């Protein structure tokens, strides 16, 4: 088969290169956005891949299946940038990724919350040009506090373990308790005493209606002051205008924050300046062994669909 | 009693502030280095408080004497720039912190190793001027790789244990096998199997003249292409020289190095992290520090035993 | 008429938009590099405008055609990304804009000067997280120093005019010298004097066949310890390896590079130098893309018109 | 003699080490603030060299003289930390450092400018790690633009000598009329004209009752959208608070200010926010600069160790 891949990154290229190694697909890389006027570059293909911010809205399905495209796969787990009742109409299918490796996504956030208690993005700034002074970069010791996860889904368990080795008590919320949390001594709590009780929060669960803004003013009036929040999910689990208001305030004490490529909104700027402030561009799956498992999924799933074979991700 | 701080920076200045709320000592606080020439500021204290810059040699300690002090405070583990003999010949007596908050230690040694294997460094120098590309930034699944530990006090049991929390195989070389470490399913080998069966390396012992340069030329050879290695103790455990020969040569992947306080006290080319002897500064950890010092001069003063006396 | 705008950058489209309010030509950007796959989106255009970058070599120029193109507007002066013969055989016009703004490229030349003296670039990261040190940031007086322009074409007289305001001693070399030059006090001179007498080296001039690696090992050898090198000129006027051996050997002082997109062949020198690189900026001002605008636009109107376009390649 | 330097900096102590070499003093560089209690520190010493940051005042001028130190040296202009009632009093003698190179302020100053112009330092800030995108870059061309000089000192006369060297328009302000300056082709008007018309604008002028904060609300209120302005003179002649929200309302569109030690976070949200730059007391400091700064130091103690007379005395 042939393959379009559009919003082609170095990265993506050299994991679906490897894989590809063993399927023999045929793939075609452009770097550009998949949009109604770039869906005629997949002439001759029958399959694109696409990702986050390409265009799967109707008129570009239209032009897609104008061209002969059959299948689309998204080398992600969101698809909210995919209309799947037009896509269903047309009878295109559409195949995703159903989730990121819940280690590197929990091992990102980690990342994010030791380099911002150590102030380590800092540092850098300062000794890649030999200054060594510490000033403004004292921490917090880890061991004995508390922290709070919101979501127990793979991802959050993941979360959990790595905390549980730092020597945390654990808190979570989520409606569901999950026994492999319970394993780990974690303490199913309600969302406000996570908040009151904990000295650092990550969350980990799906964008739903009912968490819809979820930390907004409340939330933060509720929390320690100086209280680390990181999130590696979705940015609107977060009211950006409340965080930013609880930071001048001195609430929280340092925020990351994994955006989403379409969830962008120089607040980045002022913020990353001015506080413990630190942004990742939707890195959390970022590695190596994540890349690979995106990119099996993903000429898995086309494998599937080319010899009519059953596909657990299909969507349409 | 009255007792001037050399070197001091704002985050010493903060904690012996706080901490000296249960002495009630009065405090002075200078930020410029011991030498034989500031020693005369001290006149009129009882004792100074220095860290590993400062000058502690007999000249220093003469001149100390002649002002009227009395005892020397290290705010710090290491008094390598103590002259003790000295001190004792003068009827200095010398205190320490004997050490630090080993989670403290352990948690910035895990910092280092996550910020670079994610290049979170790297990351945050493009997004606070709103470049969010992630080329170049692709690091590696920690769950499920191999990790070295070289010694196994307090503080590489501590990193084990975190290391333990990542889903890491745990290797650990040490003369002396510890039960704390054996509880979290550690694997004692020797340094050969260390080296190459390790996917990252973290040096957690002291420096002794047989691991002088531990880390050398012969070493680096023996490891996997592309290893991560973060050291927290000493500099003199690494071999610099042949450091960077296995960075060029991209036998190492990643090197952080948490650079003594005056050890030399790169970062461009590779993936290379430093700081500035930062793995024991957190709120918690200074507090220790700030309290041990205060209650090892009030012993002094009252005559008590001083568990932390060096002289 | 109807413009594919290809490789478009934010800047780009901002001009063109500007200028188009003169000539009222539908204009589509498109973000994306053109190639032979992306040809295709050409088609309904009469016009296409590109950059250095994007692909002009046959199979593209033959798909154009296929598309209905007549007519290809580089936004640019130099033209080594077209077959101009396979353009010119298919019977596809090719129009560029003959040079930049000469204040635009040699005040970027100066910027790159007075940034590496003063170390302002370094400056900058200190104090944008409120580090006031000055160590390391020592520059040079120019006032008085000699300064050296090798090229004297419209932009190395810009070159010669600011340094003349900075009171340097004006040294120039080109094969066919400029009277435009005397008047500010330059003193034409050979290429070994201009080497051993300046402070300060600024490159402005076409590359050529007989400069090409015009400062080579023998040139560095020449100069003084420290010297400062500008060079906002075609890259292949400096044979690298020899730049970095004398940075590294401490002949060159400091070296600015303004690199082509096609002349791209960085951290260890930034980082280990002072060496600086820009991302061929020299023409980046808003009164030079406008120019540059302009004179695509006017092109396009001369070809649709059938006028005569002094700017046609092919 | 034997000399004593407080606030040493490395380039500080470079250049009088340099210059030394042929004056053969005993020097002794502290890196600290000479206060009350690290006068005792000029034990031996008969001269001290300070800086604008070291404590002059009365108690310490005691502490000095109790301790054998008969000469203080400003390594600087600025005179406002040393008690010279005092000094005299207590037969102690001062000299300074009359005035830095006005090329290497201008000149610091036109770096500034057109670093900011185009953004280089943002440049260089991508570049180093390959990133060659020159999006926000964009920046004007200065020739046939119009730049207004405020004072005509030696400094502003330097300064318009370089800008007529851009091909710019050449707009001044200052009580008198420097001939110097008129040569240059220069127009002086009033300050509405300037502000008015100026594209670019750099400050030349001692601070006065009369200017201090020269720029502010109703300044800026009046200059073109998108002005750069750049301060290599004293912070003061500028409202901070004005000019910051000059800086939001988008008035100003570049700024630059080299913020003096004695004068210094704003600095990091403005830096980051907007195309601000921050240099810090860096207009004199080249090694041409430094250099007679060393020199006339050392000369100036020369002086006072043979009793010869010296013009840069205070005390
Ligand atoms: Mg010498």
């Amino acid at each position: 088969m042939k393959l379009a891949v559009y919003s082609t990154k170095q990265y993506d290229k050299k994991y679906l290169q490897q894989v590809n190694e063993s399927f023999g697909f045929e793939l075609e890389f452009f770097d550009f956005l998949l949009t109604e006027k770039t869906a005629k570059t997949a002439n001759g293909c029958e399959a694109v891949c696409i990702f986050v911010n390409d265009d799967g809205s109707r008129p570009v399905l239209e032009e897609l299946k104008k061209h002969g495209v059959k299948y689309i796969a998204l080398r992600c787990a969101g698809f909210n940038n995919v209309d799947l009742d037009a896509a269903k109409e047309l009878g295109l299918k559409v195949v995703r990724v159903p989730a990121y490796d819940p280690e590197a996504v929990a091992e990102h956030a980690i990342g994010m919350m030791m380099t911002l208690n150590r102030r380590i993005h800092r540092a850098y700034q300062r000794t890649r040009d030999a200054n060594f002074s510490l000033e403004g970069l004292t921490g917090f010791t880890m061991y004995g506090k508390t922290a709070g996860v919101i979501g127990t889904g793979k991802i959050g368990v993941a979360m959990l373990r790595i905390l549980k080795g730092f020597g945390m008590r654990l808190l979570a919320f989520d409606p569901y308790p999950s026994a492999a949390a319970l394993e780990l001594g974690v303490e199913y709590v309600d969302l406000p005493t996570l908040f009151s009780e904990s000295d650092v929060i990550s969350l980990h669960c799906p964008l739903t209606p009912e968490n819809y803004h979820l930390l907004n003013e409340a939330a933060f009036d509720q929390m320690k002051n100086g209280v680390m929040i990181v999130n590696t999910s979705r940015g609107a689990l977060i009211d950006s205008q409340a965080a930013i208001e609880a930071l001048k305030n001195q609430k929280i004490g340092s925020l990351g924050m994994d955006v989403y490529e379409n969830e962008r909104d120089d607040v980045f700027r002022r913020l990353s300046a001015c506080h413990n402030v630190l942004f990742t561009g939707h890195q959390a799956f970022l590695t190596a062994e994540a890349l690979t498992s995106i990119s099996q999924t993903t000429l898995q799933n086309l494998s599937n669909l080319e010899k009519g074979e059953t596909c657990p991700n299909e969507l349409v």
